[PDB]
This record gives C-alpha cells, sequence and structure tokens, in this order.
C-alpha cells in the first residue's frame, strides 16, 4: 500500500507527523540529497576559485548564478529525479554527481568543467558534511528555538505562580513551604544550563579525502596544500574544522549534542511527572476558555515521547564513534536516522506547552492544604531555639507534634519557651503558608 | 511539505519503506484502526450471541455477514473516514463507534441495537486487544516467516560448507580447526532456539472494564458471568487471557516477545559481524583470479538490528511501567510497535541478500591451514597423555619455538614412545584433516 | 586501605554487603574456583567410569570418598592455595589444575590417574559448566525464595485489603472504584507470571573441547564417543546441555535468564512507584495517624533500576563473541552476580517496607464518599440497556455531586423500579464492580 | 562468610580490585565519611568567621587548627567510630554530628558552640557536597592521569610508527594506503578533545537547607545574607555554586560527567578493537615472530562497556526526582565510583597492552607489495585531471586474474596520453609510498 499519514509505520511520519514537519527539509532523503548537492557545488566551485587549477578557469558571474540558483532552488522534484538515477548508478553519491551533470549540460563553462564535480573526494566527504549540514540547521533553526519557546514558558509559569505558598514534597509528603514560581525556577534554570551547552557544541566536519591523508588529491594536484584547501571549505560551510579522520568522521560530536539534548529531555520528563503529580493533587484546575480538572495527558504523551527520544540519542551517540578500522558502513544507514530522536522530541516539547497553556493553579485548595499541616513550623522554631541554646529542641518538638498542631497549640508552646519575647513574637506571627523564607526573591533573580 | 518516501524523516517509512510495506496494515494507524473496527464488531457480535441479554437479539445471516465484510472490508477509505470523524470526537476510539454506527444505520436490525456498540467498554478494553492483535498478526504474517529464511540460509550454507576446513580464530589468532559449516550451524542453533522461544511466547489481552473490575458490566447485567465472557471473547480473537489488570494490559508479554527478538537480533549482529571478518580475511570471494565480496548487505543488517533492539528494549522497559490504575505515557509510545520490528525487517532482508551473494574461497582457507601446522601440537599431547608420557606440554615447547611443518611433525612423532599404529595415525594429520566431528555434527541438524 | 565493608568501592560488598552474603559462596572467586574444582573433580569421575578408559582404572568407594569430600569441603584456604598457584602459572584454570593434582596425590589409585585431569578440556570448557552451576544454584537457593516471599507478602496485602473498598486513580485523577486488594493481586498475578517463566529458563553448559568439535577427545581416543559423554557429564551436572558450540558457550541463556528477572525486577518497581504513591496520598500509614516513612521502596527502587542496568548489559553484550570467540566475555562473566545482588538489596528492602505497612480505611472510605461521579459510569449504562435517549450528553450535563442528587437524577428517568433500587443501592464505596471474588480466585 | 576480595561479589572490590585502590578512598563510605566531616568542619568555621552571628564567636587558631586537624587527619577508625555511631542512631548523617561533637568536647571553646554543628542544615546539604568532593577529587587526581597516560601512549604509538606505511581497510577490505602513525593519530586528537571537555564540565553543589530556600536560615537569623554564605560557602570548596535547587542538587554535572567519560570510553573501546583487528591480522608481534595475546585489549574492552552501561544509569536516572526530591538517588550515588572503577582497570589493561605492542613492518610492507591495485585511483585522478575519458572504466578493466604488479601499472599509464613528467609521477609510485600526507599530519598532531 501506498505511503500515507494512515500507512506509516512510525507515528514520527504518522499521526504526529504534521508537528515533526521542519525536520522533513533536514533528516530526510530530500535534506541528505540537498546538502550533497549544496557541497558537490560549493566544492567545485572552490576549485574553479584556485589558480593552482587551471583545469578548471575561475566562473562568470552567470555561472556562478547557475550554480548558486542551483543549490537555492532545490526542490523534492530534483531529489525525485536523483533517485532516479541511482536506479542505474546503484551508487547515490554518484547519482548526485550525474545529476548536477546533467543538470549543467547545456552551459559551457559548466559543462567543459563538468567532470571536476566531486574531484578527488570520497563519498562520505560529501556524506559527512551533508550531515553537519542536517544537525546545525536543526540546533539553530528548530530545536533551539523551540528550548526557548518550554523555557519561557516554565519562566512565565514560574513569574505567575511567584508569591504562591505550596506544601512541599519529600519522599512523597509535606514538607518545609515553598512556591510554585521557584519549582518552576529550578527547571527553567537547569533547562538554561543545558540550553547553554547546547549552543557550545561542536559541529565537525572534513573533506579529508578517502583515508584521510589527502592521498588522491596531492597525487592529481601536488601543486596545492590540500589542507588550507581544506580548512578553508569546511569553514567556508559554517562547519568546524577536523584535520584527523579516517574514510568516516568519528562522529564523536554527534554524542555530544545528542547527550546534551537527551539531558534536557530527562529534565522535561522530571517536569511533565512531575506535573503529572501536582494534577493528581488537585494543584491545578482547566482554564476557562471560549471554546473543571485538567487531562494530565499532554504532559504524559510528551513524557512518553521524550524518553523514545533519548532511546535513540543513546543508541546514536553510543553506536556511531565505533567503526572498524579505518571504516565500516554500519553507521551509514543509521546516519539516516539522525531525526528520528530528535523528532520524538520535537513532539514531546511542543506537548508540554499545550499543556502549560491548559494550566490553571488552584489557590485556596493549596492554602488550605498548607493551613492543615502546621507541623513544619517546628524545624524554625527548632532553630530559633538552636541559636538561643534551649537545650535538646528536639527532645522537646515531640511533646507537641504527636497531634492536633493548630496555631493555638503552636503559640501557647511558643510562650512556654524561654526566649526574648521579640523572637516569641516573630515566631508566633508564622504561619506554613507565610514562611517561604527566600523563595520569592530567588524567583526574581532567574531574570 | 508533503509527506512522501523522500521528506520521511524517519527510512522506515523512508528509503527503507518499500521493505517494511508489510507492517502497513498491521503497526500503521490504519492498522490500529482495522483491528478496533474488528474488536468492537466481534464485541457486539458477542453481545447478540448471548441468551441472557435480550436487548440485542440474534442476527441472522444478513447482519452478520454485513459485519463480518465490515471487518474483512475494511479500507484507506474507512479509515481516513474515522479520522475525519476526529476533529469532531477528539477522541480516537470514539470516531470507530461514530463510524460503525452510521455503517450500521443502514441494515436495521444493526441499527436498533447501534447503542450497544463499546457497551460498558472503556478505551483501553478495544485498544490493547487491537495491539494484541498487532503483534500476534506481525509475528505470524512477518516475523516468524524472515526468521524461517534466515535460519533457512544461515543452514544452508552450513550444509554447503559442511566439509570444508577451517582455521579457527580465538582472541582472532590461529586455533584448533573447523569447517564453516559447522560455524554456520552454531548460528543456525542459537536462531532455531530463539525461534521456537518466540513461537512460544504468549500473546496477552484482556476486557474487563475500566478499572478492569467488571464494574459497569455487572451494573447493567448483572445476571451475566463477565469473566467467562472475558475469557471466552479474547480466546475468540486467537489471543490468551488476562483475567487480572488495571485499565490497562500491564504489558509484560510484549516485554517477553521483544526480549526474544532482541536476543535473536543479538545473534544475527554476531553473525552479521563474524562474516563481516571472514570476507575480511578473504575467506569468501564473489560468487559468479577470485572477486572481493562486499559485505554492504551485512553492514546495513548489523546497523539496523541495533538500532531495532534500542526501541525495543525500550518498550520493553518502559511500558509494563504505569502510574497506579494507569498512565497515558503508554497510549504513544504503543503507536511504535513497529519500528523496532521494521529495523529488524530490514536488517533480515539485507542478511538475506548479503548471503545471496556468498561464495566461499576454498584454496584460500586451505593455504590458510597449511601455513599453521601448529594447531598439531594439541592432539599430539592428547595421545601423548593418553599413553603415558611425562611434560607434554614441555616437550613441545622443543617442537614449537622455526616454524612447524609436516616433516619436523614426522620426526617429532617417530621420537615419541606411542603404539605405533598410534604414530601413523598423528603422521595422517594435517590442519586440514584435523576437523574434530564437525562434519558429523553438521550431519546431525535436526 | 585493606578491604572493608567501609573501603570498598561498590556498596554490593559495601554497606548493602552484609545483605548479599548468600552470593559470596557463588559469584565470586571463590564460587568461582569451587565450582571449577567440582566440576574437573567429576569430569576425573566420569573419566574413570567410562569403560573404554582403561588408562583410569575405575574409582572404589574411598577414592572417591576423598573426591566427593575434595569438593565437598572446598573452603576459602583452598581458595587462597589456588590463588597463590596463579602466581607461578599465571593461567587460573591452570592452578585448579595442580591444585587437584596436588591435592589428590595423598591417594595412589589418584595419583596414578593425576594427569588425567583437564583431559582434552580447554578452559572455557570449565569456566562456563561453573558459570552454569553459578547460575542455577543462585537461582534455586536465593532468587526463587525471595521471589516468592515477595509474591507472598504482595498476596497477603491482597487477603488483608480484598475487602477494603478504594478510589481509583486514572492518569492520577480519580476513576471508577476498586479495592487495594484487586491492585495488589494484580502485582502477585505478573510476580507469578515471571517465577514460572524464571523457572522454565534453560540453564545451559557444554565440554566440546577447544574450538567445540572434540578434536583431542577424538584424536586420543577414537573408540569413545564424545557427544554422548557431554551430554551425559552436563546433565548429570544438573545441567541442561548445548550440543552446537565453538570455544564458548554462546551465554544466550544468560540473556534469557536476565531477562526474565530484569522483567520481574521491572513489576516490583512498577509496585514501589505505586506504594510511594499511595502513600503520599496518606492511603496508608504504620502500624491521630503516623505517617510513614516510604525509604525501603525508594532504595528497593534505585537499586532495581540499578540491577537491570548491569543484568540488561550483560545479556545483550554477552551474546557476541568474535568469530570462535574473543575474551572480552571472560571478564565480562565476573559481574553475573553484580547485578543481581543489587535485586538483592531491593527484594529485601520491599519486604521490610511491607512490614511496615497498614492501611487507612478512613481516608480511603472519606475520599470514596467524595467522589459520587464515579456513580455517572454504571447508571449511564444501565440507561444504555432500557434504551434511554443518548445518555452521556445527560448524565454529562448533570454534572458537586450528592447521594440524593443521585437518587433524584435516577428517579428522573424511565426504567424498571428494580434498576433504580439497584442503583439507589450503589455507593462509590458500595460500587467494587468483582473486585472482591476476584481477589478470591488468585489462591 | 566474612569478607575478602576473595569473597568479594563484585571484581571492583574483587579480582579487580587492587587496581581500584586510589578509589577506596573517595567514592567509599569512608570517603563519604570523610568529606562529610570536611564540609561540616568548614560549615562550622564559617558560622563563626561570620559577625553577624554571635551566638559563634570568632576562633582562635587554638581552635580552628584542631578542626583542620581533624578533617586533615582523618583515618580509618574515625569512620569506624562514625559507623559504630550510626548503630545507635540509625541516621548515617547524625553520626557525624555525634562524632564531631565527642571530638570537640574536649575544647570548651568548641564544646559550647558545638550545637550550632550542621545548624539549619539539611542532610543532602553535606551530603551533595561531599559528592562533589568526591567526583572533583577522583577526577583531577585519578581519571584525568589516567586518560593522559592513555592519550600518551596512543600518542607515542602515533609518532614512533609515523612512517610505518600500513594498508587501510574499509568494509574489512584493502583500501587507500595510511600509515600505523596516522591512525594512532586519529584516536589522540580524539581523546584529547574529550579530555578538554571532561576539565570544562561544571561540578556543582547547593547548601540551601531543606527545600532549598532558606527557611530555617533566615527563621532563626533574618539579619544574615544567606544566598552570600551559600556561594561563599560552596565555592570554598573548590566547587561550584548552584543557586536554584529543591531539597537536593539536580544531578545534572553527573550527568554531563559520566556522559564525557562514556564518550572517551568509547574511543577506547573503537581503539581496543582495531588494535585486536590489527593483531589478528599479524600486524604487530611481540618484543624481543611471536604472537601476541591481545588479552588487555579484551579485558579494557570488556570492562568499559560495564563503566558506560553504569555511568549511563546514573545519569539518566540521577536527575529525575519526584518533586521536591525522591531518595532513589540517595542509594544509588554510593554507586558513583563504581563506573569509573571499571573505567579505571580497564584504563591500566590498555596500557599494558600497548607496552606489549612491535609493530611488524615486514609483513605490512609485503601485504601492500600484494595489494598494488589501490594505486588504480591516483591514475584515475589524474586521468580527470588531463581529461582521458571515463577515466574509472579504462581500469576496472582490469579485474584480470593475471591480478596487478609494477609493470603492469608502468605500461599501463605509458599507453595513456600524458605529458612525461606526470608519467614518471606516476610510476614512481608504489603502494608503501603511496600514504599520502599521513606523516605529516603525525607530526602536526604537535
Amino acid at each position: 500500500m501506498e505511503l500515507s499519514s494512515l500507512t506509516a509505520v512510525s507515528p514520527v511520519d504518522g499521526r504526529y507527523g504534521d508537528k515533526v514537519s521542519a525536520l522533513r527539509g533536514i533528516f530526510s532523503e530530500y535534506g541528505l540529497l540537498k546538502f550533497r548537492v549544496q557541497v558537490e557545488v560549493r566544492w567545485l566551485q572552490k576549485l574553479a576559485a584556485h589558480a593552482a587549477i587551471k583545469e578548471v578557469p575561475a566562473f562568470a558571474a552567470d555561472a556562478n548564478g547557475y550554480l548558486d540558483t542551483l543549490v537555492a532552488n532545490f526542490n523534492e522534484e530534483d531529489a525525485a529525479r536523483i533517485k532516479t538515477i541511482e536506479r542505474t548508478t546503484n551508487h547515490d553519491v554518484k547519482a548526485v554527481e550525474y545529476f548536477l551533470k546533467e543538470k549543467v549540460a547545456a552551459i559551457p563553462a559548466l559543462h567543459d568543467v563538468s567532470e571536476f564535480i566531486h574531484f578527488a573526494c570520497t563519498s562520505e566527504d560529501i556524506n559527512n558534511l551533508s550531515h553537519a549540514l542536517m544537525l546545525k540547521t536543526a540546533r539553530d533553526e528548530v530545536i533551539l528555538p523551540y528550548w526557548r519557546q518550554v523555557i519561557n514558558a516554565v519562566k512565565d509559569l514560574a513569574t505567575q505562580y511567584r508569591d504562591i505558598p505550596l506544601l512541599s514534597r519529600t519522599h512523597g509528603q509535606p514538607a518545609t513551604p515553598s512556591t510554585l514560581g521557584k519549582e518552576m525556577a529550578n527547571v527553567a534554570y537547569r533547562m538554561e544550563r543545558q540550553f547553554r551547552q547546547l549552543n557550545q557544541v561542536e559541529i565537525l566536519g572534513k573533506i579529508n579525502g578517502a583515508v584521510g591523508n589527502y592521498n588522491a588529491h596531492i597525487a592529481a594536484y601536488p601543486e596545492v596544500d590540500w589542507h588550507q584547501f581544506s580548512e578553508e571549505f569546511v569553514t567556508s560551510l559554517g562547519i568546524q574544522w577536523n584535520p584527523y579522520t579516517t574514510q568516516i568522521e568519528p562522529h564523536d560530536y554527534i554524542a555530544e549534542l545528542f547527550d546534551c539534548i537527551a539531558r534536557f529531555n530527562t529534565i522535561l520528563i522530571d517536569f511533565d511527572r512531575d506535573v503529572w503529580g501536582y494534577i493528581a493533587l488537585n494543584h491545578f484546575k482547566q482554564k476557562t476558555i471560549a471554546g473543571h480538572k485538567v487531562n494530565p495527558i499532554d504532559f504524559e504523551n510528551s513524557e512518553g515521547n521524550l524518553g523514545l527520544s533519548n532511546a535513540v540519542l543513546h543508541h546514536l551517540a553510543n553506536k556511531l564513534p565505533v567503526s572498524r578500522w579505518q571504516r565500516d558502513l554500519t553507521d551509514s544507514t543509521v546516519l539516516r536516522n539522525l531525526g528520528v530522536g530528535i523528532g520524538y522530541a520535537l513532539i514531546a516539547y511542543q506537548s508540554t506547552l499545550k499543556g502549560v497553556s491548559k494550566l490553571e493553579v488552584n489557590r485556596d485548595h493549596l492554602l488550605d492544604e498548607l493551613d492543615h499541616n502546621w507541623e513544619v513550623l517546628a524545624e524554625p522554631i527548632q532553630t530559633v531555639m538552636r541559636r538561643y541554646g534551649i537545650e535538646k529542641p528536639y527532645e522537646k518538638l515531640k511533646e507537641l507534634t504527636r497531634k492536633r498542631v493548630d496555631a493555638e497549640g503552636m503559640k501557647q508552646f511558643i510562650d512556654s519557651l524561654a526566649l526574648p519575647e521579640a523572637e516569641k513574637t516573630r515566631l508566633k506571627a508564622m504561619t506554613p503558608a507565610n514562611y517561604i523564607g527566600r523563595a520569592v526573591t530567588l524567583v526574581d533573580e532567574l531574570k
């Protein structure tokens, strides 16, 4: 049966496919052939621009026009053509080569030099750079902006919930009070950390030739330094320079990228589980509309997808850097999957966003929940005792905590203590709700 | 960009799609809806068959026929229509109910009972069964056949190469010889162990209720036994029963299934790697001086297989863990049931293609064998030990030291205290002559 | 800094090491040399048994006495002697070999045959059977008993709370009522499944010799049938037999076993998180209430994570060995118990966690009484049976719910009065569906 | 059965545990107690040193001296005492407090402030910083030195062998020639790339108290800035500050760490494997031809995977804790030095293996000498330069079963139409001088 969203095996190209559309221009075969074409053209132009090669004479403005436009206007029909040529070639890169060959066929300047397309390059010279462009383009145009959307969402929830008291939960149970603003502030913080780390990750490439030794480049063209040629070329593409390679690129940097992305996804998983929890306690209710509990599912699915993402992200990151000797092709097919994990991630991200849009806080439920546990108020008293020398605070506080613990019992206990009456007054001005320690200011320090 | 095999973000529906097309009728959304319609229809049919339920009267051949054809003739436009009934439901399982009602409103008998569709059913009552049908159907129509073709390729090689002596590699270094056929035979054995293991795995399903206690069922129909209803209904689908569940089937059996599949995948990775090594050793040549054979289909296999496991294991580890009576993290996860099976598919096909290309180089293996005569030290020790000579290892710490040949072996042999029959036996020995029992071991696979 | 529970890097032989003591006779090096010695000895014995080998005559009752006692009494000092021989020999199997040849010389009839020890065998022939004995022993004497204890704990919670009604949570929000006994019974059922499965798993072994072809065996003794020898020996060791093999046992059965174990562990993780939750809602208390600290369940959770980590890794990596073999597995197998150990620390902990559990009835009942919206479900079905128009619109409009709200709404409909007395009978507490009898049929 | 390296379940404290001895002072319960005592003592010190706290007046060096000698001179029996106190308290953190107070009871100056030990802190304030010191300590003192030793080993294999020609293998089969030096140089480059990263990884601690809001701190001493207090105190430890936290540090930097470490481990896995391969080709030999055992690369390769499994697990699970915390991490953090532990063993083994490596130059040169077909490519390229039509199919018209030698190439290119300079350029080419730029890249690694 023909391919559609209904007939698709993978939900990424499946029911969730219209979310991931931006990756169809990148990690698909269309992206592969696209960046292959770009890189090949850039390679030819780079040749013609070198004075030491008289075989490719420097291009006129118009021919450069045809090439640049060939790279910029590249579309799905062209990819189709390459795929059709691949039937005859049986090599998918040589198919690109022929595609370009027949595209320049009518332009004398280009056709005459057309045999210098993919000159001295091995296939992975084109492939690894195509990949690099895939991952970089994805990172900047897609991933990072989403990370920013989520981050800003959590920051928003942090400013909105800033002064809202909350009864904290340690090993599932009531604990020293906080605010939701802060609980979001932490997530935002860690997310920002990973963001930074991901923007600082290196993205690497090479054209080294066959084994990386510039063998045929130098054998054919001793007049050139192909090291400088290679650096200039790889840097010309907006990529980073990896002078030491076997036939392939060792792939370490993709392990790095996917590691970071995985960390982010993990933090987000923690967030989704936590919000799932807060909803379970009815700390959250549905927002009114123009179109009531919140169905958690937006986060749920997100969580469910995030792991899946990691599942792939990890594996590649683990597998790719290992390739037998000078190379094995086990990586090639795997490198077709670069955008699957990311895809999952994307979905998850969006889901979370949606979830956040549905969230409204339930204030009076939290206020009451705090009102009903006055035991958290033992602690600050204890400290204020530990300062003034009152002996065995943990011994004396048991005379209270086990069991009514109202505000009356509390203030009575505080009255029965030996203490400067200013501290008595203060302690007696305490409520579990009002007592956040430093939360709010910390929430405000985030920006 | 519109969705094509070109614009697919993933190679499964991507470049490798024409391989996995068989899964499109199972694990896709189309398969999900297909088995949902199947389950709902069959369920209403059981509702009708029952004597205790008089509100749903028995069907004559006409309506039963219309339903059977509803299930069997279910197609892509039906599913597309169900997808169109969304944007309304916002609920994916309810769209099926609407679809069934409207489909069925033409025939009066099913028309008047049409509100008994999905009766006292939670969504997951349908979903889990649909998944079970997915897995069973995939296993029967795809997985096992392919496993069999693989084991048959491996066994083919085993039989062809049965008599062909091979210099073994331990620590990638020369060891006591063998036949290539034996080395294939082993992988075949492991494979078929995993095969009989997979055929023997339970595909589980349960329809009980929202929380699994048959609440609403008893609420409406207290005089009906819903446990017998459950067991019967689940077995009737070719599934097997889980009496005890929460709102969801706990998913353990999918963990088990994907675990077996993952083990098979592992064995096949061992095989692909090994054959890669043999090709690298120039032990294999091209089918028709000899020509190099390019083991891409093996690499392409071993690259995909791992990926397969990567997802498989995940669904094995993640799925069974669900908060309290349930959380929906599985709902989306279970749409991925076909991914690792897809990768596995592609790897299987690849490996088959790569075995199709295999020729053996006999002159080479014999040359290599004859260049290592040191392996004949071992059988000389053992005999020397049986006949009571002392310090055999140290006495062969004489013979080992230039490189060994047949002449030297004969000198050493004659230099020893042995029954002379045993001597001549030892001198009858060559690296190729010493395969142990391997030939008969290949012969004995049944 | 010599070795103590204190100075240990790993908590397995570390702080948690007095839990794992049962595994110190199995998966350690002491265990390794123990089972190696056993396998070697019995190999010798079986060589003596065979009639076609006259070079070692049969063992009388006394020599079998010395060998059997040699194997049975194996202690740490013996293992230290072996370990000492390992310095001179620099092959850890050859030290066991020299240790047996050494010990056996007390008896003349054995010393005569001392050179038939490890005859035709290759190291892995001994090592792999040693592993088999390791995993079998571990399974029967350790793992299965615990699994049974846990299962019986959960079952006890099931029989206890069987009648106790509980408000369900689907995606964390309230749902159709149930009993705790049920939710415990499900866990008990899954655990039962994995228990049966772990019982079913094969423990595999071989002595095929060097590369698995019986090269040397056949070279020395073309008379003997060494396949019957392999089968007979391997089965006599209590181990199931793998006929087709390279220098190593492919380890697949270890993958199967560890897979089952990890599945069980995962079930247990689900359980622990679930009890964490139930406690977090104050559904559980100690034995005014008293909050119970759910520490044993978290410490179970983590160590289960680690356990599954190791078990998984070994299961996936082990079966892959390059060509006829690579020795990468040789070291990894020293970790066969590691993951298991982790599991142990969980199994015990969860137990200690369950012993501290007592249910809060009043809390559950008061939670149920504050949700009558669950009763929205059953009514609907009844409405659907007697053919009331479009129920879900009506009910979903009808709902801040009371008893009288319900009673009123039920009286607002056209149904047999029988069904109105049936429905007016229901409370969210009263409405458990079939749960009780479902619990009753567990065992 | 008493604990000895013999009875140990794990080889880390087991058979392989004499290699890991360093970690015994870091990641153990001993190290936990040591660093705990350290951070508690320093906490008390900073408490005293603060003016806004009058109830802990500034120490003399008659006092802080004793404290410092408490931290620095810590030994095994202090840890033992603390353990015996954990026997009575049942809380393992409280025993550091008791121990500290029974140590301090003698000096009345400290004994009088002794109730301020661990003031306002909650257990993970101590624990997390203890962890930070564990990781940093191991990282500077243990891990990095080893990474350096390995990087230098490989660098030496690269610089020694730089000009030794080697026939490359892509998909296992002969490819464009290279040098050993280049092939090791790659590994060196990657390894260093990781080294820098691990060195640049942040290490974090918090000490904000219970939920991280400084609740009790401000309760007792509202006048102080405890954010200042926190930043300062955490930076004074040699660690980096994490202002935003729940009861526990998120354990992200642990993820980063173990990710980098796992990456390095993976590079070393690739290396061990490749070397295993080269040894399998007889490309390496012993040192005063003798056959070499790759048991060290098999051991390293073996333990690295376990290391990555553990580290990976800690990295994935640790950062996830329910709400303000779950204690599932508390036990898991006892395992911090397990993964590293494995790594350590590996790191050693590999080195040992590298110490056994000699190159066989003759074997390599000969294998190259049988491989002349590799010289095809350069010719093609040259042919493509001077415009010779369809170059690649002009060759490959040598698939000939006369194979290929120097005379064949010579004659062939003699037939070609080329300026004589390029002809003799190509005739001068042999597989062994065709290594290209390898030697200069190796040189430039410096």
